[PDB]
């Protein structure tokens, strides 16, 4: 536990290492998608034509994935070896006029930084939407709406992100010796408010929430709810058609309290008729077995590990000194917590890989249990046809690499979800 260790080399080595590992995964997946032509348990229920089209969708996804990784590894390594952070700090504070200048310039640094991460990402985000998924008729948005969404995301990020971060940072000042349990509780309470505030206040700005047109489907879902429990405030059908013809469904409720069921516009349309309910049995499965409880708990362990280790490396950095020590246009005074946190974030990357395996696996077995639970309710045959139709219209990957799926896939392979039931 001490200051002088070669940080530059280690961080560059880690980023390259885990990029290479991720490149290996993506490589295997590309192999299988291009070579294999048959699913074992889906050889009858997958059109030979819509199978090839799905091979192509996944191909382009992988290609773009690798280019996106190289791009994000390239700008990082350049950011590192050329000490690009100090420079942004100076340029940020320089653009602060009105005095209303303060001790927490950290917010300024992050203000310009995140805005740069946006503009540098912009080209990729544009390609993915207006090329990768326009080529497969998935994207239904105009540039007008895309840009407006970007601006709304940044404006919100500052509006509520600034205040929360500020308090988060000043909590370190009040407790320089024992901050752990305080910032722990802080993140917990922000989490609770988060799941309650984003759906109620933030989402309405993105999509138009309308209540489910009273009739058949409303009654069906209402009946499944009353049967298995009392968790149901109301049902809304969001307009997710405006973005792309992708489908999904979820419920938003502050647990444990009333829960609202949101259904995607493309879902109620003619892809899922009332196999929709089998799906909702699956999604009620997550609630019944207290998975959300297991997830917040497994999340708190993670956070504790992270900020337990933080105590070790929030003292001295190779980068600017903060209280001429041997290099140029450096930054001075109080050590700034935000910076030590970021570099620490890129120090952990291997730990994250480990917990990427762990989290992906837990989610997978949660889906397993929810499906089995849908069988318990008799929605087995409809649930099967639901998942199959989703994979058909979303051109999801048919036969995947075990390792690649073990790392990335939070949901088990379709074939793997069926064999557990069918
Ligand atoms: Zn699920």
């Amino acid at each position: 536990d001490r200051p002088t260790i070669p940080w530059k080399l280690i961080i560059s080595a880690f980023s390259i290492a885990q990029f290479s590992f991720e490149s290996y995964l993506t490589y295997r997946q590309y192999q299988k998608l291009s070579e294999t032509k048959l699913p074992p348990v889906l050889e009858d229920e997958i059109d030979d034509e819509t199978f090839h089209k799905s091979r192509n969708y996944s191909r382009a996804k992988a290609k773009f994935s690798i280019f996106s990784d190289i791009y994000n590894l390239a700008q990082k390594l350049v950011f590192i070896k050329y000490d690009f952070f100090p420079k942004i700090w100076h340029m940020a504070v320089t653009l602060s006029n009105a005095m209303v200048s303060t001790v927490a310039q950290s917010l300024c640094f992050l203000g310009l930084l995140s805005s740069m991460s946006t503009l540098v990402d912009l080209p990729l985000s544009y390609y993915s939407h207006f090329v990768l998924e326009e080529k497969f008729g998935f994207n239904k948005l105009t540039v007008k709406l895309w840009i407006t969404d970007m601006i709304k995301s940044l404006t919100l990020a500052y509006a509520i992100g600034g205040p929360i971060l500020y308090l988060f940072l000043k909590i370190f000042d009040k407790f320089p010796t024992d901050f752990l349990w305080y910032i722990m509780v802080f993140l917990f309470v922000v989490q609770i408010l988060a799941m309650t505030i984003i759906p109620v206040f933030i989402m309405p700005l993105f999509n138009k929430f309308t209540p489910l047109e009273d009739g058949e489907l409303k009654k069906s879902i209402e009946s499944l709810a009353d049967r298995v429990g009392f968790p149901l405030d109301k049902i809304f059908v969001i307009d997710g058609s405006k973005r792309s013809s992708h489908s999904n469904a979820y419920f938003t409720g502050l647990p444990f309290t009333s829960k609202r069921i949101v259904l995607f516009d493309t879902l109620v349309n003619s892809n899922s008729t009332d196999e929709i309910t089998a799906v909702l049995a699956h999604e009620i499965g997550h609630w019944q077995k207290n998975h959300i409880v297991n997830m917040v708990i497994f999340s708190q362990l993670h956070t504790f590990l992270i900020f337990s280790l933080f105590t070790s490396i929030y003292r001295n950095s190779s980068f600017y000194n903060t209280f001429s020590g041997f290099v140029d246009p450096v930054i001075t005074k109080e050590f700034p917590i935000i910076i030590g946190f970021m570099l620490f974030n890129d120090l952990l990357t291997p730990l994250e890989c480990a917990m990427q395996f762990i989290m992906s696996l837990i989610s997978r077995t949660h889906e397993y249990q929810a499906d089995a639970y849908a069988k318990k309710l008799g929605y087995k045959q409809n649930l099967c046809r639901a998942l199959i139709d989703l994979q058909i219209k979303n051109l999801s990957t048919m036969n995947v690499d075990p390792l690649y799926s073990s790392y990335h896939y939070s949901h088990p392979t379709l074939a793997e979800r069926l064999t557990a039931l069918d």
